[PDB]
């Protein structure tokens, strides 16, 4: 009984959640009464509110799909320009159906789940006027307190309709102080956590980039002020998108707050002939009255049951090397070898060869060359790949007994080079307006993937790649933006394209680990945690810029998500150099471990052994259990995180001190999500009472600049 | 002309200040009127309040004097305890006069000042039920705004009284919002800046230590909310006294704002005999209205000229080396002419031995023995100290050309170890209650300087010191706060005491440099100030956090007046590795830069040398500048500092970058305190107006953790 249908009210029951919105059969509109805790039986009805001025009842009621251009003069959900020319709409509700389980979405990724875990209801609108459906979907995953939106506007009249603005998801809430929260940043600073309050008028953000970007991500949270990480009501949505996208919250003249999320309007210009239907991407919303935190932690056991459908979401991943750092572009046969036998010896179970190793007329010697020319360049492995894959794939693992390195390769395919043979060949493949100069970012250009050939060219050679050799491993990188479209169209017909090359490779490859990659958490989405279980979090691969990075990302999406790699010192991107053991510590938060740097830079190797058995020690925990960030790193300089097994028969405790402290009292450490009458043994020594690990807390000092704990907590 | 009286009208003038105040006739009372910008001619009087409830009109008056118990339950100026056992008091205004110039205070620092440059109310107040006098002193400086007061009371009957609470300065400020600034801190972590709003009840803070303590510093603002460093209005107020003092300020029932400061009163039972007299220190008051940096330039100012007395406050500090942390306790003479010679090769130009050089039954070797016993250690100077002063003052400096290096000597005069000579001679000198434990800190306990034989012990083995070699510099330390004490009038007789014996030695060696110390910044105030023209700002000698401390203590004191040295890394107290250029320039933002390491561990002598010549070039305008706060390091992690010479003809601009700026736009700095129309020449290259670096400002780029840059400013 999820989805429950009086008359012409429908309510959405979670387990702590209720959403709850009807038909009016005067106007057709429909009216949201309620998102947020359970509420059951009947509800009161607002008393009528008294019109005067220019703002009509339109203007002062809930709704749940508005239009602009018959009296609400608020951000709209839907822009639709008319075969007429009119930008006015007028949607009525028609009927409803509900449904156990949850439909595909066609061509988009969409959480999935069976007749237990979902229900869905799809309401169907039409104008009389214009002859324009939409259809409205939800569905319930009542574990999670989670609601999932999308809908479809098809176009049935005998002339084209545009649509100029489809919001996935559209909540009015009534007149109450709210904060917005969000993730904003740039390459090397992804996902930083800003919190403002709600004024009236619109704020929010978006991206231009054509994809979700380092600039913010397709996530925000509304919460009361007080709403903290473990008290108080919060509302979290979040776009199953990897394109441009727009987020924006409004206290409209009333005091209602609109929130709505979905399409970039400005790079949406959709022409609908007769019969055709756009298919907004999904977003995925979720409820919490036990702060922040039990909201991300709704929306990682979500992802990891209903979205990632990898066979890795749940499985660990072995700590790896990446040779990107230790070695850059200057290397050949003899270095990969070098750093793939240091890589065993310290027990590292997967080694990855970066950026460097292709195109044969135009190498991949630097930045400016090679990239479409997807085979092994001679001057650096003269008799192929294969040889050298085999070879590296003998070497066995130390403190293993029995297991032999795998081996991982670096791609980008939707790029090209100019300096590239692909690109003499088919100059028309890429992204360009007419005339206009190709403009370059890192020396390089789009492809288009919103023609068949390109997704054909990506999907054949990564499948003749893939069955060249030993590869169990896979990075896709993507080191730009989108500038000139031939035309707006394209912009959502890209996405559409990369998600059937996705969708074909990850499907024809299942044992292949795939990690997303773009600069960093440039495509850091739901939409590439359908096809990949696993993204490179940032190319920020310093200790204490990390905890920023790592903390915000995880606000919605899971550890067992974020790969995380110990970096050599004076830091690449930031100078700063931090100790090897709170280096490794922050990177064991990934569910993706491993080292990025010249294994012959490291000298202490039993200590780099003890840091990796560390590591996938912890890794479990990290990949299945709940998070909850017991101290943000916004709020003061020793951030905590405590990662509890699913079960709670076992939890981690990872502390941090980011600043000297000196000549100075130390803060306690406070657990929570512990079972209060039960006994927990610290780190195979004392043992504490469950409530006092969370009303007491532990205190740890330091004598140091940076400072770091993993601790391990064993029911009974 | 500074001082205008019109019956009983009080007005004190400065530049662009007044403070008005008037004895009523009826009721004897002294009523401020104002305290601000200048007013002059006719002002508009209050009108009356009506009075309900238990406050009385005295309740709503602004009182310059306030007294408890005769129906005003706001915190007094002044509690007596009378020979009848009664805490009530009435002082009534009998008389005034004035005088050019201004008197000193009897056994305390104080400021200066002939005829013209400053001018002296004397306002008397006499209580005729018990016979108690009490003469307000008020001070105008008029070209700095400041306003100095000060109070006497005698016992003008037959019994004892006993003052049980004395302010030295009692402001009440009209109805309006107020913020309260002030330099909290602990070791090695003195001055940090911190800014309230002022509350409905009591805020405040003080020290009782004994002395003026790394805790609080004996100083605070009141300020608007609005008021930046540059913009808006500020009272300072500063209490020139190194002993124990409270700080307090209330907002009362009826919303008028009370300031006070001076003596702490739980540290303060002065009994007084018949004719006898207590003088409270004096409290410098600074009012701008241009900003909180306004206030700071003119109480910079007048310390320069009317408080600083020694003859080292203009002139320019020898750079100099400072043993005490290349070498700690151990070493003996050959170590230290190392050192000498060594540092002499760099350019220094004043060799400092620190701590361990003396004692002899109880060598101090280490922090457990020997303070008391100032000779010489003979198993570290085996001939004496005089022929090792005397080859040390022989070394020529390098790139000087003739000059020969300078001596320099620590001691800890009030302090003894109990394993020493000095402490089985004399137990009973120590501070101490009857049979209660002595409680040590740092193994050490303190000299009850209230005994005029343990003064006469401090100068004779100064004086017999100073004469048997030749030394050119003293650091006088001082390691603990007082515990036990035999009496609460201890706490002022010590102070006494102590600046007796300053006054006596600081007068009998005027060329040497006197430097004060405790444990860094422990008796950072406008009290030792008067007697040495600078002081240790602060144990930490970490470049990151002496920007905080430094831009911290310049709100109340002059940078010519903090010293600073270049340590070694990774540091010491906070183990922070910061590059030596960055450390260095930070350094030279004191009035004293030095060195505080082993001149053998230097990665560079010629970017030392280097540094040491710039040191010397921006020394004189560090001395005698102005100090603009550009932007404060608790602000943004770009902090920036500009010294503008008197005359204007010259300025240094000192910026840092504290932490990484990854893949960001850098901010723009923006001096100020220049001409507009005239043209300054930046670094011998672009020459620019000077509006212009005043509207637009200058920008910096770094490619590092830690950036800094000095850049000099000549008109034309």
């Amino acid at each position: 009984n999820a989805i429950v249908v009086d008359g012409t009210t429908f309510a959405l029951h979670g387990a702590g959640m209720s959403y709850v919105f009807h038909a009016n059969t005067t106007t057709g509109d429909l009216i949201t009464d309620h998102y947020g805790a359970s509420v059951s039986g009947a509800l009161p009805s607002p008393p009528e509110p008294v019109v005067n001025g220019w703002v009509g009842m339109i203007g002062r009621t809930r709704r749940e799909f508005p239009d602009q251009g018959r009296g609400d003069f608020r951000i709209p959900a839907v822009r639709i320009r008319q075969t007429a020319g009119y930008a006015v709409s007028d949607l009525r509700y028609q009927g409803h159906e509900v449904r156990d389980g949850k439909p595909g979405l066609p061509g988009l990724p969409a959480t999935f789940g069976e007749a237990g875990d979902v229900t869905t209801l799809v309401v169907h609108l039409y104008d009389n006027h214009s002859a324009v459906a939409a259809d409205l979907s939800y569905s319930v995953f009542p574990e999670f307190d989670a609601v999932v939106r999308s809908v479809n506007i098809t176009n049935k009249g005998n002339g084209n309709i545009t649509i100029e603005h489809l919001a996935s998801m559209s909540v009015d809430f009534p007149f109450e102080d709210l904060d917005l929260l969000g993730l904003r940043g740039d390459w090397a600073r992804e996902a930083h956590r800003m919190r403002r309050r709600v004024e009236y008028g619109v704020q929010g953000f978006g991206s231009s980039t054509g994809y979700s970007s380092h600039l913010h991500n397709p996530f925000f949270v509304l919460a009361h002020p007080s709403t903290t990480e473990s008290q108080g009501e919060a509302w979290g949505f979040n776009l199953t998108y990897t394109g441009s996208f727009s987020a924006q919250v409004e206290k409209g003249s009333q005091g209602l707050t609109r929130a709505l999320i979905g399409f970039n309007p400005d790079q949406l210009s959709w022409t609908l002939g007769p019969g055709e239907t756009l298919t907004s991407p999904e977003c995925v919303s979720v409820y919490s009255s036990d702060g922040i935190g039990g909201m991300s932690r709704k929306f990682h056991r979500l992802y990891r049951k209903h979205l990632i459908r990898s066979k890795y979401a749940t499985l660990d991943r072995p700590p790896l090397l990446n040779s990107w750092e230790g070695v850059y572009f200057d290397y050949n046969q003899t270095g990969i070898e070098r750093l793939a036998r240091q890589s065993a010896a310290l027990g590292i179970r997967l080694f990855v060869m970066d950026d460097g190793w292709f195109g044969n007329k135009y190498p991949r010697t630097s930045d400016k060359a090679g990239l479409g020319d997807w085979t092994p360049n001679p001057d650096r492995f003269p008799d192929g790949l294969e040889p050298v894959v085999e070879r590296i794939t003998n070497l066995p693992v130390n403190g293993t007994a029995g297991e032999k390195l795998r081996f991982g390769i670096w791609v980008e395919p939707e790029m090209v080079n100019p300096n590239s043979s692909l690109y003499r060949e088919h100059p028309d493949w890429v992204l360009h307006a007419g005339s206009y100069p190709r403009t370059e970012r890192r020396n390089q250009l789009v492809l288009n993937l919103a023609l068949p050939e390109v997704q054909d060219f990506i999907i054949d050679f990564m499948t003749n790649l893939l069955n060249s050799a030993d590869i169990s491993y896979v990075k896709w990188d993507n080191n730009r933006g989108m500038h000139e479209m031939p035309s707006t169209r394209t912009y959502h017909e890209y996405m559409l394209g990369l998600y059937r090359v996705l969708d074909t490779l990850s499907a024809r490859f299942p044992d292949v680990l795939w990690e997303g990659c773009a600069s960093g958490g440039g495509r850091f989405d739901a939409g590439i945690l359908h096809y990949f279980p696993q993204i490179w979090t940032s190319d920020n691969t310093d200790g204490v810029d990390r905890i920023t990075i790592q903390f915000g990302t995880s606000l919605a999406y899971p550890p067992s998500t974020m790969g995380a790699h110990l970096s050599a010192v004076p830091n690449h991107q930031t100078s700063r150099t931090v100790p090897l053991e709170f280096r490794a510590h922050v990177a064991m938060m990934g569910g993706s471990f491993g080292l990025e740097l010249d294994p012959a830079t490291l000298q202490d190797d039993p200590e780099v052994r003890r840091l990796i058995k560390l590591a996938e020690k912890v890794n479990p925990l990290v990949i299945n259990g709940d998070l909850y960030r017991l101290r943000l790193p916004e709020e003061s300089q020793w951030p905590a995180a405590l990662f509890v097994a699913e079960d709670g028969s076992q939890a981690v405790l990872f502390y941090f001190q980011v600043g000297p402290n000196v000549n100075h009292a130390a803060p306690w450490v406070r657990l929570q999500g512990l079972d209060p009458e039960a006994r927990y043994t610290v780190d195979g020594n004392a043992t504490y009472k469950g409530a006092t690990l969370m009303n007491l807390g532990l205190q740890f000092t330091f004598d140091s600049e940076y400072g770091s704990k993993v601790v391990f907590l064993e029911k009974q």
